[PDB]
């Protein structure tokens, strides 16, 4: 139809309002400081939400043009809320800051590109400023706090991960399953996880994560792999009486072949997934004996000339539940045998000892290893389901940025990496001057969300900003001590990851929001 | 119903705001200087738009007349675009300035007509021109140049072409593919590309540019011509069990017979693409053998004795895709036989020695170039999906025109052509006063994007062009050396055959336009 | 529902606008002078429309009164112009000039009746002046000229239907076809034609023409006439395995009994058409073996004692495509045999020279005629395809002027005759004087096309019709010459047929506009 249109400024300043709104509201809940806000809901009872993305995944903005604004710095923050796990704020709050900069450059009309390149440059050096600034993780307690920035002050969040953390091993997966009430809960789970991915999206299960979990699967193992739906058939007819979710482990499939003729031919209604067996050659054969032993399936193979179709549903085990994501494939729990699980431990364990090769020993004790499986799965309570299932998510994203943060090693919190790196970044000059001021107001970027952490504390930023700049070393503020002090010191780190992941993605932000001559839209 | 009547200027007025709104936002684009516009959309996050076309593509206008307008240009300029492989925005550029003073002329009241014919008179004459001075393509470092002409300061693309281009060969054809990761993978192709056209436009796959790509088509190659169904038809059925893409490549098809039956018919649901094959005669049947062992899949010909219905899905071969384009038909990489594809080359390298005669030998050649058939494959990365397939199709529009203008050979850019021949049209007389105004509005139209470029240069274009009109032999203003040195010297040339197809379509365009006394809307 | 009725002039009033704006495009357009008018679309990107016809078919009218008066002399000027093949701008010019002048007389309050019949009685005279005055038409190069007049200072077309023309032979028909390509093509063809209608309109193709194509047509031919479906049926029944359009050629069918059943009976959904077998008697089914052996089918006969159910497709011959009239079916091309065409035609050839009897001959040499049957074939080549279609439909009507000008003969153009006749026409006097003023209303009706032209040039056409009227014999205006001459001797000649035509429907339109006492409308 007609299209409204504007030039210049005008089609900047919807995004930046949008990005501002959305951003203010993160920035305030960053930091331990900061609190959450709320969105109404038509479908329900409104939805209150907490923790610096739900708030700005909350919020949407009536104008369009501000809304999608506000879904562009969201989109990119979550991507790098993601990867990072953590610092999903603060690549917000960079982002804004750079943006607002960048778009009073475009007021000063001076070309943006260069500014995004020389935005682009800086990143790239106070990356590497970053990297080098990084230092090894700290232990347990430090690991604790690095829970407790994920925690955003959640105490329990950081002791859930630190206490499944010790259990399990800092290596070790943990896993986490809603509370089974109130306290939590956390016990090590019998059972194996082994990596593949999941065969098609399509398997991939409703959550959003895409993860796929069955609720008492059952687990067919072939170690041959499962050409042909004829040689499934005769399974899934057994299945039929079945109807607990099945799982189907085969060493391949074509895709086309079978792909093409089920998903056409085939609804493909009942539920059903599709693994990769593990490993391959007798590893992946000795990989599904291990499978089938914890299922407490049999697994069929040609060499055995067992049948699929011969095979019944009693062939095929049964898992408490599964969990596939495209890395990996885990089960929780197979029914297995108490006995049998452990027999066959051993019986690996023993092979292992009694292959001379390393290589023997490897896979054997990879499989025994895998075997004895400790997974760590960690329930977390809650007052309300609600409250339970908001738990978890944050205990979740904890997790994850803990274990990227520990093998990452620890970098100063308080974004005092950020502001080290500005100051040795500023000397840097970009090619143009245009470049000059985008590297500068990079620079900018980084240094205000330490201010933002400060202005929650009410302490005045600038003197903070200028101290923290002044101190070589580390040198940061810590909100809770409210004293200077060294960050290591103090053992609150933020991730290497996490930071430069944000820094990054808040940059691209910033950079693809600048550069806009015109806008058009429909009246 | 009720119509709005408007006479002379009122159509005109319309179609120039609405050529203007258009070709301004291009002609700042256009040009190393110039940079992009940004579009909403309804259907999902706005879309933002670099590239001159691409900012003319989403450039709607609300006012209908303005609108179609902008779209008569657009259409011109795609068809420009797309034989130029560039210089879409110059024809954009060209037109706009031969409307406005076409339309100036139409508020003079001086016939059109005589104008449009003096524009073509000034166009032929410059055309000519044009090619006199065009020389020679330049070597790859030129290439490059020419690439990142296309590439609108895109190092990377013409850095990608001229290194593709190198490799491949400039003969040598090259094709791009979505990178598989963000750095760019330049690999040779197992494969063949044989020039074969799709029988129908039906088979055409979804995508805009009509080329067919399957995803792991079937190959299935009949020596004899695939006269109807019912011989194919046993080939289906084995066909229905498969269902990865089928393309079936048939001497010929009567296109009556199989076609009227088979449309009506049969749905024809099954993807399914057909191409005859190459070659004709023991040559074609030779190729045949030389693609089907590339494909791995076996020919069945009636000499042979094999049938269709006998031959199984095993027989057809299988290609990791295909792409087919109207031109030509290609299989970017049949499964084939490592071993037994060298074997077939050698072989066919041998009878290539061993026939005597040049027409055997070229033949043979010719298929065993086909076998060896070096095709140059080109990933190209991204930050982002979207920005690869941006940065994909931008780098497939500078690989065509890098390769027209090689063969064309470099004109000097900047418009240096178009300046230098309008000086010398400018001598040239219409035949009448009218025409000749017509004829210096086109001259006039050659000499403004000179200046647009200078305009981005933010020098005084008047002085540039002066300048640059001055100069005899090749000279033009290099936006990047903003020093004035021979066109062929700095090494940036726009292709003549861009230059020639933007002049010419635009002049046409500009021409159409004028020309309305009267236009009827509805109100 | 609720009536606005008007009485007079409002109903006279509306028409007259409505026929002045109509006309008005149409008048300049007319004329090598004008200029062509241009049309929005919703479907599409706007029509642009030049020709006098096509411009007045884009304009509509708003007002449905306005409208439909324009409808009624655009339908009027249609009929004019498919007789005449020209001067469809100059019955509408007549027309309007006609009506005016008649609706003042209404506004005089004289009877129209009188007006009309002396209008009438005018138009009678001028006719038998224009008779007398038109002379027989000129050599190929007034041809040319004839053609560009209906060219409308289309050069090319004027000189391809003289090219045409020369080669085919002014007798020999000529056909126009799309071009291939840009530049034309005359390729004589390869066929025959012979004069059968089509037996019903529904049978009557897709095209406004009504004329139907056939693409790839087979052709059935039987000496004896399709009876009913049932004998058809079994040639239908291969017709089903084939699907290319299949042509019917039967001596006759009763319409009554097949048609009823197989209208009603059949859907008749396969196309299908059906001719009479050209000829009767024997002749008839010479010339159906004539047919059949440029069609290369066979012919079935009961006297062979074939049977059309026996016959197989491989008996009905195919042709490339064919093209019904009602007045005439034609065969493009037959596929036919080099060989065995001409055989035939020498065999017939030979039988021609052999008859003694001049009727035997004649037969004979129609059909050899037809044989050798060289059809010129014109392609027309466009920049575009819209243009070509354009320039194709302009080449059709100008061939067929052309036809009909030579025969005719030419007569002055320019209006020269026009003129001419309305200063005898004014001596004759009406029976009453109402009658007289329509009689000299037709007059001015007449001298005012010329004025038109002249205004085109910007000469003042009073002095122009003055100066044509004083002159005796053929005395005209040349607008291109802008110098007076005989328009013999210039060789620029309208066709009698065409000025002859135009007049008397613009006549019948002016008069049947003028009588309308009342209008009623609804609110
Ligand atoms: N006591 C503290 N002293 C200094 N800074 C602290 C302290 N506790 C946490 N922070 C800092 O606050 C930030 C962590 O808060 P938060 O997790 O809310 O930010 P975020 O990760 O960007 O937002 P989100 O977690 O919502 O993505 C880090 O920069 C962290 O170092
Ligand atoms: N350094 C330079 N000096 C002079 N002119 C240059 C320079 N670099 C590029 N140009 C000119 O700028 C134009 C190329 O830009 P661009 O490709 O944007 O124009 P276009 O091809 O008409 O637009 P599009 O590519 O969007 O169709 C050419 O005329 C080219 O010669
Ligand atoms: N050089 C000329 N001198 C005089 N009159 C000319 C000349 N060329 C063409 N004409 C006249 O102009 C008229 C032909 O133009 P045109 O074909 O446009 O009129 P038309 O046939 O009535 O309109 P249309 O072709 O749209 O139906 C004729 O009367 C013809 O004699
Ligand atoms: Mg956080
Ligand atoms: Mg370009
Ligand atoms: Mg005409």
């Amino acid at each position: 139809a007609a299209k409204d249109v504007k030039f210049g400024n005008d089609a900047r300043v919807k995004m930046l309002r949008g990005v501002n709104v959305l951003a203010d509201a993160v920035k305030v809940t960053l930091g331990p400081k900061g609190r959450n806000v709320v969105l109404d809901k038509s479908f329900g009872a409104p939805t209150i939400t907490k923790d610096g993305v739900s708030v700005a995944r909350e919020i949407e903005l009536e104008d369009k043009f501000e809304n999608m604004g506000a879904q562009m710095v969201k989109e990119v923050a979550s991507k790098a809320n993601d990867a990072a796990g953590d610092g999903t704020t603060t690549a917000t709050v960079l982002a804004q800051a750079i943006i607002t900069e960048g778009l009073k450059a475009v007021a000063a009309g001076m070309n943006p590109m260069d500014l995004k390149r020389g935005i682009d440059k800086a990143v790239t050096a106070a990356v590497e400023e970053l990297k080098a600034l990084s230092v090894p993780c700290s232990d347990s307690k430090a690991i604790a706090q690095v829970g407790t920035i994920s925690a955003n002050s959640d105490e329990t969040v950081g002791k859930l991960i630190a206490e499944a953390m010790d259990k399990v091993g800092k290596e070790g997966v943990i896993t986490v399953e809603d509370g089974t009430g109130l306290q939590d809960e956390l016990d090590v789970v019998e059972g194996m996880q082994f990596d593949r991915g999941y065969l098609s999206p399509y398997f991939i299960n409703k959550p959003e994560t895409g993860a796929v979990e069955l609720e008492s699967p059952f687990i067919l193992l072939a170690d041959k792999k499962i050409s042909n739906i004829r040689e499934m058939l005769p399974v899934l007819e057994a299945v039929a009486k079945a109807g607990k979710p099945l799982l189907i482990i085969a060493e391949d499939v074509e895709g086309e072949a079978l792909a093409t003729l089920v998903v056409n031919t085939m609804r493909g209604i009942v539920k059903v997934a599709a693994v990769k067996a593990p490993g391959f050659g007798d590893r992946r054969k000795a990989m599904l004996q291990d499978i089938a032993t914890l299922t407490g399936g049999t697994v069929i193979s040609e060499e055995i000339g067992m049948e699929l179709e011969k095979a019944t549903l009693e062939d095929l085990g049964q898992a408490k539940r599964v969990v596939i994501n495209k890395d990996t494939t885990t089960i929780i729990d197979g029914v297995g045998e108490e006995a049998a699980i452990q027999g066959r431990v051993a019986q690996i364990r023993q092979q292992i000892e009694e292959a001379t090769s390393d290589y023997d020993r490897e896979k054997l004790q990879e499989r025994v290893a895998k075997l004895a499986g400790g997974v760590a799965v960690i329930k977390v309570g809650a007052a309300t389901e609600v409250e339970m299932k908001e738990k978890k998510a944050r205990v979740e994203a904890a997790l994850h940025a803990t274990r990227a943060a520990v093998e990452e090693g620890v970098v100063a919190g308080g974004g005092v990496a950020l502001i080290r790196v500005a100051s040795k970044l500023a000397d840097l000059r970009g090619q143009n001057e245009d470049q000059n001021v985008g590297i500068k107001v990079a620079l900018r970027a980084m240094e205000a969300p330490l201010r933002q952490i400060v202005l929650n504390c009410g302490e005045e930023p600038s003197v903070v900003a200028n101290t923290v700049k002044g101190g070589d070393g580390n040198y940061g503020y810590n909100a809770a001590t409210e004293e200077y002090g060294n960050m290591i010191d103090m053992g609150i780190l933020d991730p290497t990851k996490v930071t430069r992941s944000a820094l990054q993605y808040a940059a691209s932000v910033a950079g693809l929001m600048i550069t806009t001559e015109c806008m058009v839209t429909d009246l």
